[PDB]
């Protein structure tokens, strides 16, 4: 059995940099530490990095439907490491933003930390059902993981559009 040790440390330093380059790009701030050499996007907002993060979760899920248990476990270890880095750095960041900053940065912290927790359980239902039914190798289980994959994408997009309209008539 082979597990990534150096690649896991490289990935946590990137999600650690993302929270320090996070609430600053949604408003008018000066950030010189944007690493555009390893990224593909225009990048002057949290919106373009969230759209690349939603698309990277959906591409690794497609390989899960091929049936590699090593790519599932690698993503499971990357999911637990990102829980510690994003939920905790967003948790101390909401205390300087519970003051005057709370209206232009308060509901974004709910999308970053609280909505990554709801995406993790819909993903858990896809992972546990694929392990025990992998031993049977029939096409019926491939229709069931694919059906839960469509619900993770349909529930997150429809709820985000209704939350944007609620942010505009706040006052």
């Amino acid at each position: 059995m082979r597990t990534p040790l150096l690649l896991q440390s490289l990935k946590t330093r990137v999600a650690a940099l993302h929270t320090l380059i996070g609430p600053l790009a949604s408003q008018r701030h000066f950030s010189p530490r944007f690493d555009r050499q390893l990224f593909a996007c225009r990048g002057a907002r949290l919106g373009d990095y969230l759209t690349e993060a939603e698309e990277s979760l959906t591409h690794l899920e497609a390989a899960v439907n091929q049936g590699d248990a090593t790519r599932v476990a690698w993503l499971a270890e990357r999911l637990a490491a990102q829980i510690e880095a994003l939920q905790r750095e967003a948790a101390t960041a909401t205390l300087r933003r519970h003051e005057n900053a709370h209206l232009p940065g308060g509901r974004l912290h709910a999308r970053l930390a609280e909505y990554q927790e709801y995406e993790r359980r819909l993903l858990a239902m896809k992972n546990e059902r694929e392990q025990r039914y992998a031993e049977r190798h029939d096409p019926q289980l491939a229709r069931e993981i694919t059906a839960l994959d469509e619900r993770l994408t349909r529930c997150r997009t429809a709820i985000a559009r209704t939350e944007r309209a609620l942010e505009r008539i706040t006052r």
